[PDB]
RNA sequence: GACUUAAUGUCACGGUACCCAAUUUUCUGCCCCGGA
RNA sequence: UCCGGGGCAGAAAAUUGGC
């Protein structure tokens, strides 16, 4: 009679706002949903109402369910006929039913013995309401033989509780790109799925086959069921807020954005990070402290301000805390600074007599292969009822009211369409709203296959995977391109759920099945979500038991069991003794080799090329964001990606260390864009480039997927990580700038101890030969070392050593004279300043055309130097990374002792030291601009040092004004140096400079090293900037050999460094490896690596103390369009140098032009080859007290300082005239 | 009860929030004259 | 009339556009 029965879910259903049948023609989103939930709104405001399922719809469900289930049982149901029902109204007899059927109605041979009428009818017909006072218009409810009640919720309430408004899609196979999208609310379960109704039944004998039947309806509202009878917001905005305008007082809004980032980073670390104070406390000995965790917010440091936040925001989560700060924070920076929905006739359908339809349960886990991603939108676009940019997260991962990563059932239905289209080698687009039943066999398997949605049994916070777009000409960001995705991490296990309800298993789906399995030889290709050609979202299926219901002999207890509805974890986790009665195995499931639509149509679909990068560099991709929250305290450090294990149920308390898929798709669309001529198009829209074919555009999906490039050699470091702090040096002062002194974290990869990057990508069936040529030759050019991996790499980061493809796939004979007084002086009593000034003049080309980076020029030069640096002096390159490197700060406290510069032990020079000791010498000698200029230094004043200098000599601000010659070959921050400077490894020479005295012998105890001071330099305010320091080539060091003793122990130990000093002899090769260089400008820089043969460099600590003259010659210049250059031909690309020179101005001979001769006898080396001069270089004392005095010379800054005996402009032209005698 | 269904007919599990985009560009761990 | 002294320790740019 009255069954009150209960409906639970066991997946998100969909509700939909409720419409009355004459106003649900004018929504489209109701009429879409006329089979979901639905939801009215209570009261006023529309903010409160109260979710139902309609007893139409559960009637529906129930009457598809009996047409099934009579089907099984050829019309029977417990011994009594039924016969085929009616499903056709006549538009003249009456008003049609307010809901059309357009699927097959499932029919059978009628063994009822007399017709169905008013009087006496079958079980179907009872069911149906055939023949009872009720019709198309209700007007009471016992009129109805059964009746169906309005299934209430069983839980006013608001529709943001219930449910999340999200955007579905539909995803075109051919392109791979959404044609449209609609939106559906997509409510809770969890809380909210169960929903209570009410079914009269009057006729007794239809009572079997009702509840039966109500046992058999498997999915309502778009999830599985069964049915059984029976605000911290405001005040974190508030206090952001004063975060932002404490960062505007000490004019740092700009840090406001990367704060933001830092603290979204922070749900990742706990709310021990802030609670233990783990995040960086800047320096040892800096008052500042950190540069952002410790800016002072109303007279407080923004650590112990976040701690009070915590303290006061501690009821909510930690991730809810750091998620809405970190927006809140967002939001007030930004302050202050195709959707679509959806002839009736009737269709008997009935199946082949003695035919066996079975319902085959696939449970298996889905595990993530690689990190993983499904979109959503923004929540505040998620709003469910509410249908500047405000966007913290530019894409946002899909994920539950707990917080778990969520798997939806659309998209796994939609990847499984899409596999077996691909499986079935044909298919069709998925018309919206078509009174026909699609006969495409996809859809056919489709119509016959449910799935679930599937949560992750984890909930930590998503990883952030920061995109950028690489501006094709410059080399450097695209303006305006610079996003955050929410990714899931690899190895994170999902409950996968197949449900097939037919008659037979087909063949394509149980290869689409066999494809997505891991196994043990094959790869896991279920493809799942979005960017998956950036790799996120390549699925493996394991712990697969495929089990079969019997439904045509065992019906019953597939409806006792409600056919393991969500039960299915359970079914996972059982024995094979623990099944249900009427669930067997399936033994006949067909092997991944013995399946005909696998082989030749999921298996080369898409083809695995997987390979090893050697990276004998220091390879760094930066997580800048990563770098401000964690305890290292770098301002670079590398990307790890956080992995889930499926063994210990959690993330991997070590994060593996790699270079992203993003990286690794961006260098590859890089290197076959610059040599097909494709990254320089303009625009891509409606493009059927080479590159746009490849790697897909905004119209087509690529055909190429990139994973992450594992780091599978760091067991093997004792030291994974290398510090290697990095300067940028004043070209007028020869220290450190004013705020440019900073540090990287790089992998320590070093050429005889090279990091191994283990990486994949995935071909597309189709790829043209050309377009596998293509890939090869990118794949190729990364192995040439074109392409570094990661950031700094003109600095030498990331050069790739070379690639392992797994199975499964000179010297310059110039010689300058040098000055006359170390010549005419050859009994070395002539003292010499240690270093000059290059007075080049105000004369600055720049070249307002600017040559691009997006295409190998024909014309232009690119290649490879193989240089060999040979040390003329003992070099001191010192590792920085260890202060007490040479362990000796026990006996000597706060005495910084460093190495030598060192990778995985083997004795390194970085290459930022030889590209910026190459920097200043090639802005020297073509008379460029002061890259690197101290403009807001003040002087002891009417000025600043940018006021003295000239505007010609300002760094280059922006690429519309041109670029100076230095500037446009070693690059701005608006453009990338077309230059790139290796790691100098060593070779060969005498290792150590050994001093007997030295408590190390390799080591040396250095004088004082004090900031240059202007105020020397520019002694009045009516003298200029006297022009670019260089140091003078010396033997000096010789002198501080000579007094170690003397140096320990009148100078404090804090105030000088003892570091481990090459000895003279030492041998270093470093690659110099151009790109688009011109003919004269390639000249140039060879000659600035060998500018002759008495000329050399200064590197390194000390150099006004002697130390580091180096003798860079060229081994093998090698050019690539790869050959190796004559040296008839590198002489030729010297000589067009000169005359770029020349005309500038207005056997290349270079002491002719004024600031050249200047120049090479400022790096002149009076003690080469066979040479008796040992010029004296070394600074004035104080006064004749101070010590290092030789007692009877004027050699003191009291008389050089005073204007009486050296004039004020003597003193300049005794400054910026080289090896000028200064005593 | 109503909110909130229509009953001889709901493939909406009929639709992958999908497609593009290299956290990168520049920068020598360097260094001498004063301070009240 | 006095006999020393460390500094910088990141700066700038992009923080999303298109379909
Ligand atoms: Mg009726
Ligand atoms: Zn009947
Ligand atoms: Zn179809
Ligand atoms: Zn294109
Ligand atoms: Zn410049």
């Amino acid at each position: 009679m009255n069954i009150t029965v209960e409906l639970t879910f066991f997946e998100p259903y969909r509700l939909v706002e409720w419409f009355d049948w004459d106003a649900r023609k004018k929504s489209h989103s109701a009429m879409r949903g006329q089979a979901f939930a639905q939801w009215t709104w209570k009261g006023k405001g529309r903010t409160a109402g109260k979710s139902f399922i309609t007893g139409t719809l559960v009637r529906s469900a129930v009457i598809k369910a009996v047409e099934e289930l009579l089907s099984l049982n050829n019309g029977k149901w417990e011994g009594v006929p039924c016969c085929n029902g009616s499903f056709q109204t006549d538009e003249s007899k009456g008003k049609k039913p307010s809901f059309l059927r357009k699927r097959h109605t499932l029919q059978w041979q009628a063994n009822n013995k007399n017709i169905c009428d008013k009087e006496e009818a079958c079980p179907f017909c009872i069911l149906l309401g055939r023949f009872d006072n009720a019709g198309k218009v209700h007007e009471r409810n016992k009129d109805y033989d059964i009746h169906f009640s309005n299934f209430d919720l069983d839980h006013d309430l608001r529709l943001v509780d219930i449910a999340s408004g999200r955007i579905l899609n539909r995803v075109d196979f051919d392109t791979g790109k959404a044609k449209d999208y609609f939106r559906t609310w997509e409510a809770d379960y969890e809380t909210y799925g169960t929903y209570t109704g009410r079914i009269t039944l009057r006729n007794e004998h239809a009572k079997k086959l009702l509840l039966a039947s109500l046992g058999f309806v498997d999915k309502l509202c778009g999830a599985l069921c069964r049915i059984e009878v029976i605000d911290h917001n405001d005040e974190l905005r508030k206090q952001a807020e004063v975060i932002v305008e404490a960062f505007k007082q000490n004019d740092k809004l700009e840090k406001i954005r990367i704060l933001a980032d830092a603290i979204r980073t922070l749900r990742l670390h706990g709310e021990g990070v802030i609670e233990k104070d783990e995040l960086p406390d800047g320096k040892e000995e800096r008052d500042k402290g950190h540069h952002l965790w410790d800016i002072k917010v109303q007279g407080t440091a923004l650590r112990t301000k976040l701690k009070e936040l915590w303290q006061s925001n501690k009821d909510i989560g930690w991730r809810k805390f750091t998620e809405m700060l970190g927006s809140n924070l967002y939001l007030i920076y930004k302050k202050e600074t195709t959707e679509y929905y959806s002839s009736d006739l009737f269709i008997p359908v009935t199946p082949p007599e003695g035919i066996e339809t079975k319902e085959w349960i696939i449970v298996g886990r889905l595990k993530a292969a690689t990190p993983f991603y499904f979109g959503v939108q923004q929540p505040s676009d998620s709003i469910p009822g509410k249908e500047v940019i405000n966007e913290h997260t530019s894409f946002n991962i899909l994920l539950d009211k707990e917080n778990r990563y969520r798997i939806p059932r659309s998209a796994l239905r939609g990847a499984l369409r899409r596999d077996l289209r691909t499986a079935f080698g044909s298919g069709c687009n998925v018309s919206l709203g078509g009174q026909i039943l699609c006969n495409c066999k996809v859809c056919i398997e489709m119509r016959r296959i449910t799935l679930k949605d599937s949560v992750s049994d984890f909930s930590e916070p998503p990883e952030i995977r920061y995109r950028i777009a690489k501006n094709p000409g410059t080399a450097t960001v695209e303006d305006g391109s610079l996003f955050d995705i929410e990714v899931g991490p690899e190895g994170l296990t999902f409950p996968f759920v197949l449900r097939y309800r037919g008659h037979k298993f087909p063949e394509q789906l149980s290869s689409v099945i066999r494809y997505w399995e891991e196994n043990d030889g094959k790869n896991g290709m279920a493809w799942l979500g979005g960017l998956d050609s950036t790799g996120k979202g390549r699925f493996a299926l394991k712990d697969i038991k495929i089990f079969e219901w019997d439904l045509n002999q065992k019906i019953n207890e597939y409806i006792k069991e409600r056919g393991m509805r969500g039960k299915e974890k359970e079914l996972l986790e059982m024995g094979e003794s623990s099944l249900p009665d009427g669930l067997i195995p399936y033994k006949f499931f067909e092997e991944r080799e013995c399946l005909f639509p696998y082989k030749e149509n999921l298996k080369p679909q898409w083809s695995e090329v997987q390979y090893t990068i050697e990276v004998g560099s220091p390879l760094l991709t930066a997580d800048t964001i990563s770098a401000l929250t964690e305890p290292g305290n770098r301002d670079a450090i590398a990307y790890k990606k956080r992995v889930y294990n499926d063994g210990n149920n959690a993330i991997e308390p070590e994060p593996r260390f790699a270079v992203k898929s993003e990286t690794h798709r961006g260098i590859f669309r890089t290197a076959v864009g610059r040599r097909t001529g494709d990254l320089g198009k303009e625009d891509h829209e409606d493009c059927t480039c080479d590159m746009c074919i490849i790697f897909g555009n905004e119209h087509e999906s690529s055909k190429i997927r990139f994973e992450d490039l594992e780091l599978i050699n760091g067991n093997e470091f004792e030291k994974l990580e290398k510090h290697i702090d990095h300067v940028a040096i004043d070209r007028f002062t020869g220290g450190a700038l004013d705020k440019a002194k900073f540090d990287t974290y790089p992998l320590a990869g070093s050429p005889k101890k090279p990091l191994k990057l283990k990486g994949r990508f995935w071909i597309k069936k189709g790829f043209s030969g050309d377009h596998k040529l293509l890939i090869t030759t990118a794949l190729s050019d990364i192995r040439d070392g074109l392409y570094p991996l990661g950031s700094k790499g003109g600095v030498g980061y990331g050069w790739v050593a070379g690639i392992s493809i797994d199975d499964n796939v000179i010297n310059n004979d110039y010689v300058h004279p040098g000055h006359q007084s170390p010549k005419q002086d050859h009994k070395n009593k002539n003292i010499y300043y240690p270093h000059y000034f290059l007075d080049s003049g105000s004369k600055v080309y720049r070249e307002k055309d600017i040559i691009t980076h997006e295409e190998f020029t024909e014309e232009l030069l690119s290649g490879k130097i193989n240089c060999k640096l040979e040390t003329l002096t003992p070099l001191i390159i010192p590792d920085t990374s260890d202060e007490n490197g040479l362990k000796l700060q026990g006996n000597k406290p706060g005495h910084k002792n460093y190495k030598f510069f060192n990778i995985n032990g083997e004795l390194m020079i970085p290459g930022s030291e030889l590209r910026g000791m190459l920097r200043t010498h090639f802005e020297a000698l073509t008379k460029s601009c002061f890259a690197i200029f101290g403009e807001d230094s003040t002087l002891s004043a009417s000025k600043t040092l940018g006021g003295k200098l000239d505007k010609a000599l300002h760094p280059c601000t922006g690429l519309s004004d041109g670029l100076c010659p230095g500037c446009h070959l070693f690059g701005t921050t608006d453009y990338k140096g077309r230059v790139k400077f290796g790691f100098a490894k060593y070779e060969n020479g005498p290792e150590w400079l050994i001093t007997r005295g030295n408590n190390p012998e390799r080591s040396l105890t250095l004088g004082v090293l004090e900031s240059p001071r202007p105020a020397f330099s520019i002694p009045d305010d009516e003298s200029e900037i006297p022009g670019r320091k260089f140091y003078l080539h010396h033997n000096g060091w010789r002198i501080i050999r000579q007094k170690q003793l003397e140096i320990r122990e009148t100078v404090q130990p804090e105030r000088n460094v003892t570091t481990e000093v090459m000895d003279k002899g030492n041998v270093f090769s470093f690659d110099v490896r151009f790109e688009n260089l011109r003919e004269w400008e390639l000249g140039l820089l060879l000659q600035s690596l060998d500018p002759g043969k008495n000329i050399a460099h200064k590197l390194g600590k000390g150099k006004p103390y002697g130390f580091g003259s180096v003798k860079i010659k060229i081994d093998s210049l090698h050019t690539f369009k790869i050959k190796r250059v004559p040296q008839s031909d590198i002489r030729e690309y010297i000589n067009k140098g000169y005359q770029k020179l020349i005309e500038w101005s207005g056997l290349p001979q270079w002491h002719v032009i004024p600031h050249i001769d200047k120049l090479y006898k400022l790096l002149w080396v009076p003690f080469l080859n066979d040479s008796k001069l040992e010029p004296d270089v070394r600074y004035p004392v104080l006064n004749e007290e101070s010590k290092g005095y030789i007692e009877g010379s004027d050699y003191t800054y009291k008389k050089l300082g005073d204007k009486d005996n050296l004039p004020y402009k003597t003193r300049v032209k005794g400054l910026t005239t080289p090896w000028s005698p200064w005593n």
